């Protein structure tokens, strides 16, 4: 089940993940 292709600004977001 994977339906969420509606965002492209998660790039820099993935960087905040490396911070936590």
């Amino acid at each position: 089940k994977a339906k969420l292709f509606k965002k492209i600004g998660i790039g820099k977001f993935l960087h905040s993940a490396k911070k936590f």
